[PDB]
């Protein structure tokens, strides 16, 4: 059993016996990223990628044979881990002002690498001289970002998921009473802790109209409700959709909210101020494409990459998160759950568990 270039080809569970490999990669994966060095950061990501997918810990660079995806520069990295139980190069990076700038800056909700880099070359290095600066002007989503600041970089647990989950149905059954819910990203994949909550909304029954007005309705509510603390609205681009017949381009109309959640609400094991800010990404799709938006919803972001990678390469398919287009046969193939996708592609069937590529 030869191991894979492609993510979609392997079981990657959250069981990574490659953590100070894979930590150390990540860092100088976000270094290239945060730098635009967009093909040492691929390279870098698809590194870490393949370490997680190990059964066991790499000891020895006899134990790097047969394995994909190490270059040169990450086996050197590897390397150094090795013999002395750390990165001398992801060291450096967490030493760089510049990383440490970007890291923190980016931190905030609503600052991008643009903004990031805009406040570096103003001479900017803490958060605390950001805010306090009476000439910088801030967009919305900034304000909101330094508002919620520490409840936002906090991450969200498992229980608080539930609780989101929970507000999310109650919303939705209001306006389409047979509307499935279902949590994408990272807690479909069995993740522990997300820096949002992803949910994809579907309706077997719901007009284009009902399913085009769904979204504004329940951001409405949660505003009626006084559960609304910011919201940013995404446009659906399914008539534009063969854009990606060439990452991916979105399709689904999308509702981007935080969301005030109370304490009560949380059954966990577990005060000040009574409730948290937290990231909630709503997805709307119409019911035949909710195979594919599930699929495309739950990722991981590199298992995506590699699913669009391996049907461009292996299958002259052309996959995005609404279809499966056969370049071949010049016909769309239908999908009703995940399994059929996979079929489709020639690919055994891999559990969203082992999907944290
Ligand atoms: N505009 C977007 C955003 C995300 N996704 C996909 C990629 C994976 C999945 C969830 O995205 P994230 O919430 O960023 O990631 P996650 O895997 O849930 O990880 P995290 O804990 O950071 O939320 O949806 C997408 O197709 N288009
Ligand atoms: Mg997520
Ligand atoms: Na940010």
């Amino acid at each position: 059993k030869k191991i894979s270039q492609y993510a979609c080809q392997r079981r990657t569970t959250l069981n990574n016996y490659n953590q100070l490999f894979t930590d150390a990669l990540d860092i100088l994966a976000e270094n290239d990223e945060l730098r635009e060095n967009e093909g040492s950061c691929l390279a870098f990501m698809r590194a870490s990628s393949v370490l997680k997918s190990l059964p066991f810990p790499i000891t020895s660079m006899k134990d790097t044979e047969g394995i994909p995806c190490l270059g040169d520069k990450v086996k050197s990295i590897i390397e150094g881990i090795i013999e002395d139980g750390e990165s001398s190069e992801a060291k450096a990076v967490l030493n760089d002002e510049r990383y440490k700038s970007f890291k923190l800056f980016t931190s905030v909700f609503g600052v991008g690498l643009k903004t990031a880099e805009k406040w570096f070359r103003m001479g900017f290095r803490t958060l605390s001289k950001i805010q306090s600066d009476k000439s910088l002007r801030f967009t919305q989503m900034q304000k909101a970002g330094f508002l919620y600041y520490e409840d936002l970089v906090s991450c969200v647990n498992r229980p608080e998921a539930e609780a989101v989950s929970m507000l999310v149905k109650e919303a939705v059954v209001t306006f389409l009473p047979d509307a499935l819910v279902t949590m994408t990203g990272g807690f479909r994949r069995g993740k522990m802790t997300g820096h949002d909550v992803d949910f994809l909304i579907t309706s077997p029954e719901a007009t284009e109209d009902e399913e085009q007005q769904l979204l504004h309705k329940v951001t409405d509510f949660w505003k009626q409700q006084g559960l609304l603390l910011y919201h940013q609205y995404h446009r659906s681009h399914l008539a534009d959709s063969a854009h990606n017949l060439r990452s991916t381009m979105d399709v689904f109309e999308r509702s981007f909210c935080i969301l005030k959640l109370d304490h009560g609400r949380v059954h966990s094991e577990k005060e000040g101020k009574g409730w948290k800010a937290i990231r909630v990404d709503l997805v709307m799709c119409p019911y035949d494409r909710r195979a594919f938006a599930l699929l495309g919803w739950t990722g991981s972001r590199q298992f995506e990459r590699d699913l669009r990678r391996y049907a461009t390469h292996e299958r002259k398919m052309m996959l995005d998160n609404h279809a499966l287009y056969d370049r071949t046969k010049r016909v769309f193939l239908e999908a009703e759950s995940e399994e059929e996708i996979f079929a489709h592609l020639g690919l055994d069937y891999i559990e969203p568990w082992e999907r944290n590529a």
